[PDB]
């Protein structure tokens, strides 16, 4: 697969095994088109102990850019209550790349954290396109909590039911004790 | 994370759980300015037996896309042979889709199989670019084998270490190895 030359102040729990877990919420799910609408991050070390939780931000998009959610996306975005809030948010994507970097270099240095979270291939389409600086902070390695998921699911099947918003802060958060659901009942450490 | 209004002849193994194996090579890490230049798949049945092997293609470049490479691509797909496959082939994307579209019919419906490798996310970021109508043929989920790798290089070192081209039908099969590694050693199936 892919190759290249380059792939072939803060906190007394600074690490370069940290990981950095990530959501986004988006208009659709097409980059050239769609538009992020929030954000969380949370860093955990890498036992999956949360050491920190970042700002979760609503990013300020005009109704033009609202008017392309498909119905499941506008029925899903009104109703948790986050088109109001990116309708009164007043943070550009710009703005909310500062404030996620700013909180991120307190924990684990550039480069060295996967992105880590749910779906979070299709979070790191959106992130090249509308948030590269952010995009640059992450490893270009991916802990896809879904991956493990959609085996467990093929594999142990049983196993998936003894686990149990679509807001960007919920659903990190979830996938974090879903990966340390894993860990217990899967890779049984 | 991700959500929409789609999102909230053959043989006589086809079936929706079949999964279909792809690598891809490139010229370089960003989609927007390099290129596909080799592709090859594999289907397994989701117990990971091979069920069958796609075509392995090298996709034709002009020289000005393959003086893109930066100096690790140049050394690595010269050295194993792909550039001058490359030169020597006459296959466009658009006739590599149509092959590998060709191919997949016969194991496994549209829409049906997660993609399945390893550095999966960075393929699908070139497959939306330079194949879109193959992407489209892909569940929206993932099956990164580099996700399980690199919790089992921070959780279980040791077991890693009992497991041992950038061309891509070497590295796609060297992933469903892995994967089945991972499954025996791992995941403890």
């Amino acid at each position: 697969g892919p190759l290249g030359s380059h792939h072939h102040g803060g906190s007394m729990s600074f690490s370069d095994q940290n990981l950095i877990w990530i959501d986004l919420e988006m208009t659709g799910l097409d980059p050239e088109m769609h538009k992020i609408i929030e954000m969380a991050t949370i860093v955990t070390d890498s036992e999956l102990n949360i050491l920190a939780e970042g700002p979760v931000i609503a990013i300020h998009q005009p109704e033009s850019e609202l008017a392309k959610m498909d119905e499941w996306c506008t029925t899903t975005h009104t109703a948790s209550g986050l088109v109001a809030r990116v309708r009164q948010s007043q943070v550009s994507e710009e703005e909310a790349i500062d404030q996620t970097l700013a909180f991120l270099k307190q924990w684990v240095p550039e480069g060295k954290s996967p992105i880590c979270g749910n779906s979070i291939g299709q979070d790191r389409r959106f992130l090249y396109k509308h948030m590269p600086r952010l995009e640059a902070y992450f490893h270009y390695r991916y802990i896809d909590v879904s991956t493990i998921k959609e085996l467990t699911r093929r594999w142990q099947p049983e196993v998936l039911k003894e686990f149990s918003s679509h807001l960007a802060l919920d659903d990190i958060r979830e996938s974090i004790a879903e990966l340390q659901f894993y860990r217990k009942a899967v890779f049984k450490i």
